[PDB]
């Protein structure tokens, strides 16, 4: 019963938390761990960080990998898992990318592969996210009369975009679940005399500081009461388990491409 | 075409909420603005007290307001509530009753044979909404998340955690087909050992005038989610009485709760 | 020897809280109550909305409540305001006043050289003692940690960020001798960059009908540290008022602000 | 002007965050990296977790890692820093100590220490918490009279101990902001018919789950407002930014024993 996977960019941050919940999941076990060609780390067993001799020393040999493997757990770089991808389609590896930054073309790359092997592919790979969007359709539809709709989001001093992708996808889920679209209702940040807010508006706030990883907040503002629905990311830790949730779907599976919708039954 | 709606215990604080709530509603009138018999402000508009003249005029003529709205929304004490209810009866007035408790419930169900009325104790949207936003959260974090509900209340709350709290727990209990009296845990302190994955832990904060925040918390490996409700006054139940009354415009006869009001069961 | 206070506009909300502030204060007496000509409250014990009788009846006998009372709380309109402060003026009452706002602060700075009064657009002691707590935290915070300032108010509220978030900017610039006008940031949205370190940046939410959250955040490496003060409504007004007749009780004349009540400047 | 400094338990995670913290910071060097006698880790370079080549190897030497550096900061066990401590005297080395679980001798060897070498102890090496006890106390006095105080913390579901020794001290430095002490008002958790709440009682909340690193909430609830105080730690990382404010704070002594309210000036 028990998932024989492997983890790409093993001694980066996201690889090294893949392999403690490879390692912790009772119903897994690692069997290969890669990094790339010429890495300093070659050699080295992929517990060495944690406390554990694993006995599978990370390589460079993605054609073994693959070989000994069932499932690939990838979140490196678009370039380096689509040279993973051509050796999981030869070997019929079960593929989970958490990788980001693909174009069309990539992506649609993905898709084809989807017919000769089973995978899943999408931008947040937790299991808090995903269903949030879910509660905040619902709220949304129940709450489309009477209640100001604020998001409110907060992350690191280096995060250069405002407000978030994740609060501009809320802020899309929203709108959409009264036939809406964004850009007609949202208005972002505040200053100087902004007049009596209409109740249509979607209102957005963006905090700025320290480390902090994200934190995600729905404000259904009513007269008398307030209904939040919040979202703290601690770490990339979550995405780790949601990526387990992921290889546990794709045992069922023999080909086609999947994305956390269909993992989780949200769709 | 808009709702002719009446107010008991007018000049109370809830009978004044509801009179604010009735003016602004586009599609609501006042008509009818009820008190007792031994109130001091008996002939004074119903709107005085907002600097506005409504043409309605505070009364104690419990026949004359029924006989002349086709709702009336009451929020008093079980006695006049109940004298109420006989005067909708005869008048067939679609009635909300924000009024709590008595024993008396069974009086007001019977009373759904022959006149359409919504009971509840909890009138407000948000808390209802909320239940079934729970519901749905507990299904799908069934696995891997600590839940932990949160709850504060004023210093003159005795009891611990707060049957809305409580509600929530059972909810959440029963949306995986379990009790709480299986996995409850009230207000921890000592060593308590590793938490055990299926516990619903409850936390209960009292100080202040605080009137109600509600917090369900899931706690997982790298992540939370939280959803939580603040009620900051009573006026949220004067909003859920209006919906209430929406509610009750399409119906002729008929027991019903907010769960019905609010098409959630 | 229990402070002798009257309450202007007594049959109006906020008098109708200061009225239930003094009643429940252990060393105060309500022995006035005043309000407008226009009233229609007039002759009614100033507590029969509370189901208690004081012995004190509503009047508008601004003389004879002035002579009879050693303290009035005030927080009415500049007007009935300033003609209350006449009536202080010749009946040596120590005035706590509540109003906001008009040009006329002149005058009643003019009259602390006769009587003793506090004057304060905000009466609570929680904003005042954050002001003191947020310049010991910006000064401790100095380096490493991004200042951030949240702030929630009702929809209806035109100006952004608020009063209170921009003078707790003022007050945390300040505490390293610095202005606002140097670092602050209102509303970021768009690609803004790397955030500087000396920025303090100002978040607005409107909705509903929140009364008034505010939060420092000072946002650092692996940790923050928030500093939050949450109004539920004007009663907290009620309560400082009750502090300021306290510390008016020493004084025989002088203009007061918040700061003097509570001993913080 | 720039700090030599050596990172005991270079392998563990603490030592991981302390070593990034040392090159990170503009005004330190990274001289030395100790790790157990007989780690598989001896040799690798002390970066090469991160992305770097520091040219600092992990060793055992204690000696040569004291002689060649001027500062040592240490988070791992009370045994391994007793004997630390011995080189550190005979090396003149200034040292942080961050590590817990000392008994009372080994605390007075410490101090005693502290004649011959200039060091810091905390158990709490944590800028921000630290400053909160100083903002707890001030608020305690102005609010000491019309506010209900409850203390909230939310730690992870391993923690055994409620409520956290966090908020013990929490509660222990606003009781005696006004002469008194926790025992005599403190209430843990509620259940049941709780009655009307003294307004002298300090109540507090411990709630559990998932991996929370530690909240910690003061609540002071008046009539018609609500104060709060909060610190959240979202990760160690916190306590090697202290750490190196306390090598900066010990730069400019020869001898002393010393704890956080020293570095910090708060005493
Ligand atoms: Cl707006
Ligand atoms: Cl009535
Ligand atoms: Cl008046
Ligand atoms: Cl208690
Ligand atoms: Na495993
Ligand atoms: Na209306
Ligand atoms: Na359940
Ligand atoms: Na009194
Ligand atoms: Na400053
Ligand atoms: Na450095």
């Amino acid at each position: 019963s028990s998932m024989k996977i492997a983890i790409a960019g093993a001694s980066g941050r996201m690889g090294r938390m893949l392999i403690e919940a490879v390692l912790a999941a009772p119903d897994a076990t690692l069997v290969g761990a890669l990094d790339r060609t010429g890495s300093p780390q070659l050699g080295q067993d992929a517990g060495a960080f944690l406390g554990k001799q694993t006995g599978v020393a990370l390589t460079d040999d993605i054609e073994r990998v693959c070989a000994e493997a069932d499932y690939l757990i990838d979140f490196t770089l678009p370039e380096g898992t689509l040279v993973h991808l051509d050796a999981a389609l030869r070997h019929d590896v079960k593929l989970v990318i958490g990788t980001t930054g693909f174009s069309e073309p990539q992506k649609a790359q993905l898709r084809a592969a989807g017919e000769k092997i089973a995978l899943v592919f999408s931008a947040n790979m937790s299991v808090g996210v995903n269903v949030t969007m879910k509660l905040l359709e619902f709220a949304a539809k129940q709450f489309a009369q009477g209640y100001d709709i604020e998001i409110i989001e907060a992350h690191h001093r280096h995060k250069v975009d405002a407000p978030s992708g994740t609060a501009l996808m809320m802020g899309e889920t929203i709108a959409a679940a009264t036939g809406r679209s964004l850009d007609d209702c949202a208005v972002y940040g505040r200053h100087g005399v902004t007049g009596e807010r209409d109740p249509s508006t979607i209102g957005f706030s963006a905090i700025r500081g320290g480390d902090i990883v994200g934190d995600h907040t729905v404000l259904f503002a009513g007269i008398g009461e307030r209904i939040e629905i919040t979202h703290k990311s601690a770490s990339r830790v979550s995405y780790a388990q949601g990526a387990l949730r992921a290889a546990r779907f794709l045992a069922g599976r023999d080909a086609g491409f999947f994305d956390m919708q269909d993992v989780l039954g949200l769709r």
